[PDB]
C-alpha cells in the first residue's frame, strides 16, 4: 500500500513533480515504456532543469534497458544519476549512463557488473543465431561501459566474465560513479 | 503502479495520449490491438491532420492483432509516425515498417528483428493441411507488404526472413525498415 | 492499461461509445453479449433514428451469447454497421454478416473465417444422442440464417463450414459476408 | 496378472507355441518390435504353415504400423489376421493386410477406418513439411488399402475423412475382411 | 480493508505527522516507499524529527542499506521505535536511528543474526558468492560496532545464531538507548 | 463488500470516528500495524474519551499482539476490550489487557487461553535456541497474565498447558474480564 | 514381451541368431545395451554377419556414436535394416551399415535433419554449447558425405530442415543400398 | 528391457563382467560406485594378474562417488584400463584419465569434457563459507590428480576446467587424458 | 541393475548377486542413507557372520552421507555387541552418522582410502506445536549429541568439548585428516 500526500499525490507521483524518477525494480517492458515516458513529460516541462534518476535495480532485460538509455542520451536535461541499495547488471550500466559529473551512489549501495544472460534451444543454426546475437549485444554493452568509464573493452570483458560486485568507492574510482555522495550533516 | 501527472491529473499513458502519443508497449495480442484502434481513431476525430507518434517496444504477437493496427493505421488521415525504441521484433518490426513514409525512426541502440510467422496445427491431417495453407498465404501476405513498404524483392524477403534475423538500427535504416536513426542532438 | 481521455473524464472504450461505437473486441461470453445487449438498447435510447457502429475483433465462442447480440441487433430501430478489423472468426463472422444490408464492412487486411459449432457431451447413450441432436439443430439454425444473409444456399453454406475456412477482405466480399472492402481513400 | 499353463508357459506364450501372436493393445514402438520378433521366429521354425495374428487393438503409431505390416509381407508364410472386439485406424489397415481369403472378424467385432492424426508447432515453413509429410503418408495409407480392398483410392480418403465404424459384415463388404467368422451351432 | 479518516487512509494520515511505518518483511518495494517518504519528509521540514516505526522481521540487505543510507544522508534526525519486533535487517535499522532517539516499547522483541543467503554452480560462482556475503556481514558488523559501542568480534559471536533480546537486554547491548515508558495521564 | 454510510465512511471508518477499533481476524503483523495506528490516531484526537476495542479473534503471533498490548498501555487514553463472538490465546491476552474495571464480554461469547504454538528444524543447537525462545515468551505471556487476572503463574501455567475453553461467566470468575454485558 | 522355448524372452532369442534390436529412442542405456550385444557377438563368432533391426526416432548424439564407433571397430560386417522409421541418428546408423549390407522394407520411413540441443546462462556459455553443436553438425555430415557418395554442401542443405525420405528415396540417397522386396 | 545369454544365463552385463569388463554406462551416483567398487574387488580376487577392463559412457556425477571408483582402482593389483565410447564428461573424464598408464583408450568419435566441479549452498553467511571452502578444496584435489595424470600443469588445468571444454577423442590424447585412440581396422 | 557372477562348481553353476558374492566373504555393504531398512539389514548380516564364524574378521564397507541416528545406533550397538571385530573402511565418503560409524570399527582397523572424505557435525532434527513440545524435543536432541559426542570422545581421544566445537558447524576432514583426528587408524595406501 503505498501513500499518500496532500492537490493529493501518491509518494512516487509527488516525486515525479520534483523530477524525480524511481528505478526501483526489475527491468522489464512495463518498468522501460513507464521511465521513457518520464522522461519524454519531464524533457516537455523542462528542458534545463535536471532530472534524478533512482536506481535500486538487479537488472533485467537488455533491450528494456536500451530503452531507457537511448532515451536518457536523446533528451535535452542533465539525468543524474543516484545508485542506492544495489545497481546491478543493466542497473549498473544505466547508473554510468547519467550525465557526466552528476552520477552518484551512497556510501553502503552495491554496484554489481556482469555479462549478459539468455538462452537459446532448437537446431545447431538456432542455437548459432542466439549466440551471435547475444555475443553482439554484449559487445555493445562493453563498447559503451567503456566509452563512458574510461577502461578498456579488454577489461570490462575481464571484469564482467563472472559477477563482480563493486562498492560505492570502489565504482567510483573505476568509473561507473563521479561521487560517493556522503551525509554532509552528520 | 502508472505515476500521476498534474497539468487536471493524467495517468503517465493518458497525458502522452494529450500530446498524440500512443504507446505499443507489450505483446500484441487482441487487447492491446483493440486499445491501439481505438486510440488511432480518437486522434483522428480530434484532429484528422496533426501527426500521431506511435513508439513501438515489443516483441511481436498475434499476427491479425498486428494487422488491426496495421489497417487502422492506414486508413486515417493523420500520418503515424514510428518510432523503435527498446526492441520491435516479428510484428513489432512490421507496424515499425507501416508507419508514414519519411517519418519511421529508431534510435540508435534500439533492437530489429524479423522472422516468419509461428503457428500450430494438431488433429487429423486435413486439418493440418488447412492450417498449413492458412499459415502460409498470411506469410505471402506479410512478405508482399513488407516488399512494398522496404523496397526488397519478395523473394529476398522470404530468404532474410526464414530464421530469425536481428538487426541494428542502421542496418533496419539500410534494409528499409525505418527512415533515419534518431541521433542525439543535443 | 487502458487511457483516460479528457474531451468530463472517458476510458478510450466509453469515450467510443459516446459516438455510438460498440467493440466487440474479444472471445464471445455471456458477460460480453450482457454488455453489447445493454450499449444496443441505450444507443436506442439516446436515438432511434442514428446508425451504431459494431466494430469485430473476435474469434468467436458461445453460441447463445451470438444469438443474444443478434436478436438484439435485429431488434432495435436503428442500423447496425458492422466492421470486421483484425479477424473474424466462427459466431464473430456470422455476427460481421449480420449488420444491415449495404452496411456490413471490413478493412482491407482483415482475416474472416467461418465454420461449423464446436461442442461436447459426456455420459450415457441418451445424453450424447440429446446433446448431438441439440448442436445439429444449432448447425441448421445458424446456417439458415447465413444463407438469408449472404445469398448461398443453405447446402454451398454446409460444405463450406465443414471445416475451418480462411478467407480474406475481399473473398468475404463476393460470398456476401459484407458488402465493402473499406480502402483507404487518403492513401 | 498372467496366468501360467504347464515346462510353464504365460498364456500369451503357449499361443506363440502355436503360432498366434497377439496385437492386443495400443500400436507403439514396443509392440511393433515385439510382433516383428514374434513373426521373423515363427518364420524360422516353419516357413511354411500360416500365422495368426489375433487384432483387438484402437491403432496408433502410423510408422509403428508400417513395420508389421513390411515384416507380414517380406515372410513366407501366410499371416491370418482375426479381428475380435475391434481394430481401430492402424488396426484395421493391419487387419486389411492380411493373407487373401484369410482375413476374418467375429460377428460383434468392430471395425473403424480414420485418416491419420498429428500434430506440428513452430515456424510456417515447418507447419508446412509436418503438413506435406502426413498428407503424403495418407496417400500412402489409401494406396496400400485401395490394392487390399479393392475400391478406390477416391472413395477410401470420401470414407475416411471422418470416424466410419463398420459392423463385421460391413468390413467385408467393403473388402477389409474375406469372412464372417460365424459361431457353429 | 485499511480504514479511512476525514480523506487519508491512516497510514498516510501518520505520515502527515512525520511518521513512518515499517511494517513488513524488507524487499525493494518497502525499501522505495520508505525512502521517498524519508526525502519527501525533508523537503517539507529539514529540521523537525522523523519517527520510524519498525514491525518488521527483516528481509534484503541491499534494500535496507537503501532505507539506512537515506536515514544518514538527510538532516532531520529519525527516531525509530521498535513495537511488536525488530529482527535481522529491522534491528540493524533499529539501531541506526538518530543517537539518543532510538526505542523499543517494554515487552517489543529484537533479534540479531547474521544475514542468509544463497550459491548454485561452479565453484568460482560459489566462491565469488561466499565472498560476497561474507563481505556483507562484515559490512554490518562494523556498522553496528560503530551503533552500539561493542567489538567487531563481539557482534560476530552475538550474531552466529539467532539471538533474541529483550527491550531492556537491547538497551543495555546499545540497540536501543531507551525503553518507551508510558506516557503521564 | 463493506457497506457504506453517509462526509462518506465505510462501517469500519465509521465506528473508527466514534473510537471503536475492530479486531476481527487473525493477529497478524498487518492487522497490529493497523490497530497500532488506529490507537495513536485517536489519543491524538482526544488524550482523555475511552477507546472501545471489539475483540472477535482466534489469536495469531505474539508479537504482533504485544504490539497491540504495549500501544495500549502506552497511550492516555483508556482502552474498554468487549469480546464479541470469541477471543482465543492472543485475543484473550488482548481481552485481558484492557482497562481495569471495563474488560466485557458478551453473554455466549468464546473465551480460550493457551499456550503458544512454534516450531523449529536444523540443527541441534538451532533447536535449543528456538525452544529457549519461546519458553521465554510462555513465561512473559504468564507473567502477565498473572498480574492481569489475580491468578498465580503457576495456576496459569496448568490451565494454558492445553486448550481450555471458558464461558463468559468463567472468564469473569477468573479475571480475563470485569463484566458480563447483559442486554440493555 | 513373450517366451519361447532352456527358455528365451523373445528379443534374447533373435540375439542368439545374432540380430540386434534397436527399436526405441537412442539414450545412454540402449547404447550401453547394443554396444554389449556387439562385444558379445564378436566373441562368439567374429566372421559371421550382424544384424541391426533399427525402428528408431534417433536421440542422442554421444549415445548414437557409442553404436557407430563399435560397429566399425569390430570385424564382423553389422547389416543395417530400417523396418517403420529411421530419423535423425536412426538414419545416421542406417548408413553406418556395412557397404553392400544397409537396407529398408518397401514402406519404411527415413528422415534426416541437423542436430537438436540447448544452452542457457552467460553470453560466454551459450557460445561453447554453439560452437561444440557446431563441430557436432559438421561432424555428422562429414560421415555422411563419406556413407552416402553427396557433397558436405549437399549434405547441409537437405539436413537444414526435416526431410521425409521413402525407402526408394533413401537408395538413390545412397542412405542404403537395397529395398528388400517381398 | 536387458537382452539374456546363455553358454549359466547370463544377463548381457552380466556375461560382460565374467571377461573381467565392467560397465559405467550411466551418471555416477552412490549405488553405481558401490556396484563398480564391488566389481573390481570380485574381479581382483578371481585373477590378481589379469587386465579388467573400464567402459565408460557417463556425463559424470558425485564426486565422493567417483573417488570411491578412483581409490579402488588404484589399490587393486590389476591394472584397470580404461575406454571411453559415447562420452566421458567431468568425473566421467577424470576416471578415463585414472586407468592404467599406456591403457587408457577412446574411440576416434567419443566426446570428451573437462569443467570444473559442481555444487551449492543455502542459509547463513558461515554455512556458504564452509560449502565454498569445501568445493574449492575439492577442486584443487581433482586438479592436481589430473596434473600427475595428464602431465599438464595445475595452472593450466585451471584454466582449461574454468569453463566447459569438449574434447575429441585425438585431442584428449595429446591433452594427455587418454594414451590411444582406438582406430578401426580398414573397412 | 546390480550384476550377477557365476562361478563353476563341481555341481553346477553357483549364481550370486555382487553384494551376496561379497557377504560370503564376509564383506558388509553400508553403501547409502542410513534409514531403519538398512540398519536392520546391516544388524542382520552382522549376526549371520557371527554365527557362521565368532573369530573371523567382519569389514564394514562405508560409502554413506549418513542418516537416522537411532538406525545407526542398531549398527553401531550390534557391532559392539558380536565377538569377531568388524572393519571399517571409507571409500567415497563417510557422513555425520557415517563418520561416526567408521569411527566405532576395531581398534586398529579402521581405514579409509587416500582420496575419501570423511565429515563430522551435530545432529539434525525438527519440532512444531506447543512450546512445552519443543522443549521435549529439544531437550531430546540435546540428550542425543551428549550421547554421540560422550562415544566419539572415547573412540577418537579427543574432548568432549572440542568434539562439540568441531561438530558445530559441518567440518569436512580429508583421509589424512581424519587419521590424525581420531576417526581412522590408517590411510590405505596403494
Ligand atoms: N532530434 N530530435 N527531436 C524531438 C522529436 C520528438 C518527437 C518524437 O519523435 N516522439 C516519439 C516518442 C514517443 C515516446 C517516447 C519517446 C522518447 C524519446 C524520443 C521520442 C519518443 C514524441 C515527441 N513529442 C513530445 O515530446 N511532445 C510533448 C509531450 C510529451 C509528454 F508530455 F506527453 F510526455 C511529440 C512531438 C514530436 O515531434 N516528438
Ligand atoms: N477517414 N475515414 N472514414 C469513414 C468514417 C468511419 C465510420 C466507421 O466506419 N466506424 C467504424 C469503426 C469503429 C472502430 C474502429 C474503426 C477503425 C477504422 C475504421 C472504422 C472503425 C466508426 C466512424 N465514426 C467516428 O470515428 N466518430 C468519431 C469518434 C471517434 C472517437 F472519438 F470516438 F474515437 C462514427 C461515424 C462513422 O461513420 N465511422
Ligand atoms: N414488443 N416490443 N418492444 C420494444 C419495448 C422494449 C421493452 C422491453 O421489452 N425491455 C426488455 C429488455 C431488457 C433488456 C434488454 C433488452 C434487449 C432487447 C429487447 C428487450 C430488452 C426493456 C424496454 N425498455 C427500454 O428500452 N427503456 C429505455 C432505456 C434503455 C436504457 F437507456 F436504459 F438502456 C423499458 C420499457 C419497455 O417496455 N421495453
Ligand atoms: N523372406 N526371408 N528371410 C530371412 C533373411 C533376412 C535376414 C535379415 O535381413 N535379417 C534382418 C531382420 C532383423 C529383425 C527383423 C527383421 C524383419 C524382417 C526382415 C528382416 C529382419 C535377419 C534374418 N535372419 C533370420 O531370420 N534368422 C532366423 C532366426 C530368427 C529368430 F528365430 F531368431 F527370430 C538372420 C539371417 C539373415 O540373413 N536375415
Ligand atoms: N544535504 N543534501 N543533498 C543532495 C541534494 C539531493 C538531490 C538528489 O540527489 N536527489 C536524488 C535522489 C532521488 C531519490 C531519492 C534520494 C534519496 C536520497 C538522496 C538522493 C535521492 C533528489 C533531490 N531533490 C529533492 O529532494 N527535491 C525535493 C522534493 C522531494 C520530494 F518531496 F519529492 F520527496 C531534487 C533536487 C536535488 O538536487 N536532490
Ligand atoms: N504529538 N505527540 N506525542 C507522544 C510522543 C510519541 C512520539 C513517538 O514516539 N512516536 C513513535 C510511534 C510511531 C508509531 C506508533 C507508536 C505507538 C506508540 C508509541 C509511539 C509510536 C510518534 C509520536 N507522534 C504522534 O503521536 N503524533 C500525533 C498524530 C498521530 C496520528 F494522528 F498521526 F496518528 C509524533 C510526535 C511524537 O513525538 N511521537
Ligand atoms: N577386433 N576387436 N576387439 C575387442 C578386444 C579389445 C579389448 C578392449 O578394449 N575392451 C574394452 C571394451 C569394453 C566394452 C565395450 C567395448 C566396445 C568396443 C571396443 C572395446 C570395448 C574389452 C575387450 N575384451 C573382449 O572383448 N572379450 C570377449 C568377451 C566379450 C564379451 F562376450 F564378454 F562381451 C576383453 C579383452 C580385450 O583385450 N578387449
Ligand atoms: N596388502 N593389503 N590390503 C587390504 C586387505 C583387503 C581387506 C579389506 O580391507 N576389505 C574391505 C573392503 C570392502 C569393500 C571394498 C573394498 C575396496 C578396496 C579395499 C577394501 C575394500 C575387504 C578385503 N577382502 C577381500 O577382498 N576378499 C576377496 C573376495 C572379494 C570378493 F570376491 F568377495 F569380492 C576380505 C579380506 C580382507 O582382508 N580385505
Ligand atoms: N555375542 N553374541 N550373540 C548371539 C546370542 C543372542 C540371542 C539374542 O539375544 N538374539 C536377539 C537378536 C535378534 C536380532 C538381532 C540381534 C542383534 C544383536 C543382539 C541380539 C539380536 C538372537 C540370538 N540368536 C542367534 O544369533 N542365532 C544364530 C543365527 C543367526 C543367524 F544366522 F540367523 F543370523 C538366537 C539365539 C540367542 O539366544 N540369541
Amino acid at each position: 500500500l503505498i501513500p499518500t500526500v496532500i492537490r493529493a499525490y501518491d509518494i512516487y507521483s509527488r516525486l515525479l513533480k520534483d523530477r524525480i524518477i524511481m528505478l526501483g525494480s526489475q527491468i522489464d517492458d512495463n518498468v522501460a515504456n513507464s521511465i521513457v515516458s518520464q522522461l519524454l513529460f519531464l524533457q516537455a516541462q523542462d528542458s534545463e532543469k535536471d532530472i534524478y534518476l533512482y536506481i535500486n535495480s538487479p537488472g533485467g532485460s537488455v533491450t528494456a534497458g536500451f530503452a531507457i538509455y537511448d532515451t536518457i542520451q536523446h533528451i535535452k536535461p542533465d539525468v543524474q544519476t543516484i545508485c542506492i541499495g544495489m545497481a546491478a547488471s543493466m542497473g549498473s550500466f544505466l547508473l554510468a549512463a547519467g550525465a557526466k559529473g552528476k552520477r552518484f551512489a551512497l556510501p553502503n549501495a552495491e554496484v554489481m557488473i556482469h555479462q549478459p544472460l539468455g538462452g537459446a534451444q532448437g537446431q545447431a543454426t538456432e542455437i548459432e543465431i542466439a549466440a551471435n546475437h547475444i555475443l553482439k549485444t554484449r559487445e555493445k554493452l562493453n563498447r559503451i561501459l567503456s566509452e563512458r568509464t574510461g577502461q578498456s573493452i579488454e577489461k570490462i570483458q575481464k571484469d564482467t566474465d563472472r559477477d563482480n560486485f563493486l562498492t560505492a568507492e570502489e565504482a567510483k574510482e573505476y568509473g561507473l560513479i563521479d561521487e560517493v555522495m556522503v551525509p554532509e550533516t552528520k
